[PDB]
């Protein structure tokens, strides 16, 4: 049994890394295998290492703010939330989860763009939901909700990560790198943009974005608009069409999620309960070919 306070230190000679996958601002994801001291057991591993050279200020504030999430949901997890397994500590930060053997669910969707299943499209939607619904009830806002950040165990089976990361990159007039990163503002809500208010609110509004990723086989929201636009035409009511294989019931939800009063966007327990009626009779609500 895990001590829930404790922190599990794994020694670099029982992880290996095999693979790049991929990167952000804050560090380099690896596939790797962990192969645990006395133990006969290897398990497939994601390894998130945190960038060397970002300002100490930004990576204690992202480490800190992983620990204290890491001891938040210790407690008791969620199936559709990605689970902290341990850190190895080198010259560098190695934060270590469970390998999702389909990756990013952007990818997932953008791969089989052809042969995807109606009911496996909805059946995500509801999990992601269920994902989001335990960080809320938990207290805790993703701040970068998208398809990118959504991981595929299996067909079966969605996580969330990348939870409680995204933030201003402290920087200095010469030490430390610079890349804070391009905003995802057609992820973000208007508040997001206009006042760097995030909530469980705005997550429901981005929520709608990775929705719209997701009918759409993972086409990119505002594809050729200029970022300066988004404001202006989001308060003029423009917003993503509906996906051709949804029926309005499916696009009313995403519209709701898109509302400038952030009061009148749906409750992510509401998603769950809407997602579910609509994965049990996916025939009713998503067609494709
Ligand atoms: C260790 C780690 C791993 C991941 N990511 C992956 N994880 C698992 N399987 C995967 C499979 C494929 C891909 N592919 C892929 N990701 C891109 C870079 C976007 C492009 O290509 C990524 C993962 C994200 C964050 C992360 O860091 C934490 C830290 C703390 N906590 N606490 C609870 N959860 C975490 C997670
Ligand atoms: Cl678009």
């Amino acid at each position: 049994a895990p001590n829930q306070a404790l922190l599990r230190i794994l020694k670099e000679t029982e992880l290996r890394k095999v693979k790049v996958l991929g990167s952000g601002a804050f560090g380099t994801v690896y596939k790797g295998i962990w192969i645990p001291d006395g133990e006969n057991v290897k398990i497939p591993v994601a390894i998130k290492v945190l960038r060397e050279n970002t300002s100490p200020k930004a990576n204690k504030e992202i480490l800190d703010e992983a620990y204290v999430m890491a001891y938040v949901m210790a407690g008791v997890g969620s199936p559709y939330v990605s689970r902290l397994l341990g850190i190895c500590l080198t010259s560098t930060v190695q934060l270590v989860t469970q390998l999702m053997p389909y990756g990013c669910l952007l990818d997932h969707v953008r791969e089989n763009r052809g042969r995807l299943g109606s009911q496996d499209l909805l059946n995500w939607c509801m999990q992601i939901a269920k994902g989001m619904s335990y960080l809320e009830d938990v207290r805790l806002v993703h701040r970068d909700l998208a398809a990118r950040n959504v991981l595929v165990k299996s067909p079966n089976h969605v996580k969330i990560t990348d939870f409680g990361l995204a933030r201003l990159l402290d920087i200095d007039e010469t030490e430390y790198h610079a890349d804070g990163g391009k905003v995802p503002i057609k992820w973000m809500a208007l508040e997001s943009i206009l006042r760097r208010r995030f909530t469980h609110q705005s997550d429901v509004w981005s929520y709608g974005v990775t929705v719209w990723e997701l009918m759409t086989f993972g086409a990119k929201p505002y594809d050729g608009i200029p970022a300066r636009e988004i404001p202006d035409l989001l308060e003029k009511g423009e917003r993503l069409p509906q996906p051709p294989i949804c029926t309005i019931d499916v696009y009313m939800i995403m519209v709701k999620c898109w509302m400038i009063d952030s009061e009148c966007r749906p409750r992510f327990r509401e998603l769950v309960s809407e997602f579910s009626r609509m994965a049990r009779d996916p025939q009713r609500f998503v067609v494709i070919q």
